[PDB]
């Protein structure tokens, strides 16, 4: 009955044949994207409309659409043709992923290249890139791939060994034509394999490991009802699934005595971007939008019990669209457990003899996403002390290329002859706040130093200063780790017992942001990447940091464009954008296989409460 | 046989009746310090020699002494009467805590304090805190404690929650002699309890919590031969108990294939400093240094299984001596055992259709220690994959004051009329490196951004930069968390088979440092606290950043003095010393017990290895 419950494959097969009789899905259409729509605000007239919004590609070379489904109605809402020079192209297809090495296959300069580096075209495998936005007037308006190849020895081999450097190509993967082949000259192709199940590299396996056990006899202390409603120790949400996004996080509430108490109305990864820093013209274009260009969510692991996700676990599996409009399971898709978390509190008084001590645990919702030769794990965290953290795992294989003769200022060295471009991994969380209720509004909160003087004669004081920010235009801030900042999500109109404005502050890691020149065409099109944290009034259709068609557009979209209408922040409904990164140096280390490394933030609560909330927690 | 061996309940005991025949310990004398001395350098002669350094007080007046002894050949080896005056006071013993409040109980200007507000003296107690050195010319060369008091209405009452503001006294501890008794004030003593197992400030206990259930069916993954030394997934070290320093890891190495790889010879927590920043003079002079002054390791708590340590719990029993020379027994004081943590490695490959996941863990390493009001966790870690973490676990209750009528810029308000002033916790990990031997060099890392033009005409080139730092004068360094700052331990003269240096990278929170004045007597008396890094050349007498007698010495000794002889470090045996802090502005949910905040540091592999550590790993 739930307005947020998941997708089913009943809906989904609604929408299918709702868009086939309405003459929108024929044999030349593909869905590049479709997922339901969140209800408007005051959904409290009871009138569910469960509808869905879908990106409609055309492989035949007409104009993609956007259509508005209700599947409860059975109708099409709107459908619009889009121009896509002008507002962006459409996500990469999955079924484009093999098109790229196939067109290249047969392309004469393609094989003339390979031929001189006396490859077999068959052993040949082509990542299939997005284009970005750059000098190539050609490509405005069409549906364009970039390729770089990477030999496979054998089926079971690791390509990412074997970078095939000085050599690009460009592809309209909708006319099927190779626009460019550019080969600046031969590298040798790195010899070493980089194969981390072989016993030659591996080496004998270790036996030193002793089990451990994780179990819950009596079960978890958390209950799922409606298929997505959790409930675990005070705290409530709805665990959502798009196929953008992937896990997103509604209605995260916390029981308070009698009181369900609002936090966040959404949160949610809402973009991603890995913008490489080498400056030759085989990878300077390079700069993938997981996220928006290739929808993290579709690409989801199913996760195995005992390697993946450990102790007692409760699967969600959601139903995602593919291409035909099909209802397609991800079977094990999302993890939820709780786990133990150490000491909580503790305290032994030496008047009072009183020894006390009470164990922490946090409730964890994660998935698993595959693109490429990346990997990255989503882990919510929530924390029986109110505290709620977001936490990125990345691992995989990391994009290679040739090390060259001479060394390299933005390549390191990973093996003999084998190299590793620099690059950023850079995430947009986007939280729709709702400290106690909708009016809400932003206070960054700095240390102040103080100087030796009268009314501090001893030089030891030091404060604190709140600064409010009332309108967009003055809300776009960054980080100062020197200074101590972070920022303080506040109700003016809701008080705890000290007459105190209720709530929550934002811990950042302060991790540099985006790197490259600010004329770039990636610092145009990721402009959310450039500051750690953007303040925006909500609004319905202001869902992504960098717009709905980051594929091939030519920037500004998103953020820099919302907070141009300079709206009032100041208790209001406002969504809160947060940029945190990982900026990586690849180190040996790194190869052949990525040990995890991790990135995120947190937000604790900040007179939210009348006093500590975790009083009532027992011995155990 | 290891010369890096616990001490034990013989040898203390042998030290007391060698320092008892040489005339050192009569009646007049208490053990204000015992701890047994790491072996010298180049120890590869078989000669060993079991030598105890001891700070004895006398508490009739006569000047202390610093003593040497060998229990191996049963002999006074030093015996060096100190002048405090000069060299700083012994730290504060704990038979001192009770002295403070007696003396007052009896002092006139105190009982007419307390009468004034109405307060019975049996129900006050008082907190006996280091006095730092200040403006008071009558303080210097004498043992002076200052006392601030809390009401505590039953046995069992919380006195945190009753401070008595308006009002500190002063007390000669060795005369016994009341010297100053200030009363700014009448503030009303808050009158809610604290009392956090209290049923009418708990409501009813929680029922809704299942429990987690850790075991190991096949037992623990490491091994502990001659009382303290640990064989873990590769990883050997010796786990050393100080009473002042608390645990000390000495020679953490790693087994790479037959080669046992040093990393760090001697890692320990060096000091730590809680300043105090509200100008009231009733608190301005506050600044505790937990481990300098009063030792945390004699005020480790014994540790509970299935409460303080969960899981398959191996325990470390401690012995440490009493004011009198009694070995005396911390029961279970170390917790050791081995916790998962979460995914390793993963990968899934569209090329090679091989689906790869691994499972990390670490080893943990731990104790609790409780000073007065607060208590804090050290926790070390060590990961599969060669990361070495520390951490930091504050909790407790925080110190207390009145909050004014009108507010305050220094204090934060918990209850009505209740008040907690702003405060850091400050610790400095020093660091005995020795990354593949002894020759180590430091260089700092900063992300270099690069303008758009020739050679970069793109704008997306991003770099890094790497300064040696060669002599001491130029090794005191700050965080720059906006350029990605962090330094890299090398060894020049091993080499990784892509013939660049090993090393390891020290990643920092980068969390403010000291906030006082820089003509404060807390910065002089902690400068280390007002940079992040500090390098020095290992020398055997430079142990502790702020010097061998902390309290009330005048200022300047530790780091500022030894980096003045502007030693070599480049390619030589060197320490490193990280600051890093907590900055505290106390919130409503700290009260009236803490939920844990942390603060930390790791240390990764760079260059180390020469591939992932970690191919060798089973499935599980
Ligand atoms: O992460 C998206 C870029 C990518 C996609 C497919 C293969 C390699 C790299
Ligand atoms: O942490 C040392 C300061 C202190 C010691 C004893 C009681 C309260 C406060
Ligand atoms: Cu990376
Ligand atoms: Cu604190
Ligand atoms: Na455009
Ligand atoms: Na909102
Ligand atoms: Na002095
Ligand atoms: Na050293």
């Amino acid at each position: 009955a739930s307005p947020f419950r998941l997708a089913s494959a009943g809906e989904i097969s609604e929408v299918q044949g709702i868009l086939r009789t309405a003459g929108l899905l024929g044999p030349e259409k593909r869905i590049a994207y479709l997922g339901v729509l969140d209800p408007a605000r005051g959904a409290g007239s009871e009138a569910e409309d469960r509808r869905f919004r879908v990106f409609i590609h055309d492989v035949s070379g007409a104009r993609p659409q956007e259509v508005t489904v209700s599947v409860t109605n059975g109708t099409v809402i709107s459908a619009v043709e889009l121009d896509t020079a002008a507002t962006g192209e459409l996500p990469v297809l999955e079924e484009e992923f093999e098109v790229v090495e196939q067109l290249l296959a047969t392309d004469e300069r393609w094989l003339k290249a390979l031929a001189a580096r006396n490859l077999d075209v068959s052993k040949v495998r082509v990542a299939p890139l997005s284009a970005g936005v750059f000098e190539y007037a050609e490509e405005r308006g069409r549906r364009i791939l970039r390729g770089l190849a990477f030999v496979q020895d054998f089926p079971e081999d690791s390509a990412w060994a074997h970078p095939v450097d000085g050599l690009v190509a460009y592809v309209d993967v909708v006319s099927k034509e190779v626009t460019r082949v550019i080969d600046t000259g031969v590298f040798p192709v790195p010899a070493e394999h980089g194969n981390y199940t072989d016993p030659e590299l591996t080496g004998p396996l270790r036996t030193t490991q002793k089990p451990i056990s994780i179990t819950q006899p009596e079960g978890p202390s958390f209950t799922v009802t409606g298929g997505n409603h959790i409930e675990w120790e005070k705290w409530s949400l709805d665990v959502g699934f798009d196929v953008r996004e992937g896990v997103v996080l509604h209605n995260i509430a916390f029981r308070d005595g009698d009181r369900l108490r609002p936090i966040i109305n959404r949160a949610s990864i809402a973009e991603m971007v890995v913008p490489y820093g080498d400056p030759s013209p085989i990878r300077s274009w390079q700069n993938y939008f997981d996220t928006g260009e290739y929808l993290v969510g579709q690409y989801a692991n199913s996760l195995e019990l005992g390697c993946d996700c450990l102790g007692d676990i409760t699967y969600l599996s959601p139903v995602i669209s593919d291409a035909f409009g099909n209802p397609r399971e991800i079977r094990n898709g999302i993890c939820m457990h709780e786990e133990d978390w150490g000491i909580l509190a503790k305290h032994s008084d030496l008047w009072s003899g009183i020894n006390y001590t009470r164990r922490n645990r946090r409730m964890v919702i994660s998935f698993f996403t595959t693109i490429g030769n990346y990997d990255y794990g989503f882990y919510w965290y929530l924390y029986l002390d109110g505290t709620i953290e977001f936490e990125a795992k990345a691992t995989g294989v990391v994009f290679t290329s040739a090390f060259p003769e001479g060394g390299s200022d933005n390549i390191s060295q990973l093996a003999p002859g084998l190299g590793a471009p620099f690059h950023q991994h850079i995430f947009s969380a986007r939280l729709d706040m709702a400290i106690d209720g909708f009016t809400n509004r932003v206070e960054e909160e700095d240390v102040v130093r103080q100087t030796m003087g009268p009314g501090n004669e001893r030089g030891n004081a030091f404060s604190r200063k709140r600064t409010v920010l009332t309108r967009e235009s003055e809300a776009v801030r960054e980080a100062d780790a020197r200074t101590g900042r972070t920022w303080i999500i506040s109700n003016p109109e809701s008080k705890n017992r000290l007459n105190e404005p209720v709530g929550y502050k934002l811990h950042a890691h302060n991790q540099p942001t985006l790197l490259a020149d600010p004329g770039s065409s990636i610092a145009r099109r990721a402009a959310f990447a450039t500051k750690d944290l953007w303040v925006t009034r909500y609004a319905d259709d202001e869902r992504y940091p960098t717009g709905d068609f980051v594929n091939q557009h030519s920037g500004g979209a998103g953020l820099p464009s919302y907070i141009a209408q300079d709206r009032d922040i100041d208790g209001q409904d406002i969504v809160v954008w947060h940029t945190f990164g990982l900026t990586h140096f690849p180190r040996v280390e790194d190869w052949p296989i990525m040990p995890v490394d991790t990135v995120g933030f947190k937000l604790r609560p900040e007179g939210f409460f009348d006093r500590s909330p975790v009083l009532d927690v027992p011995a155990n």
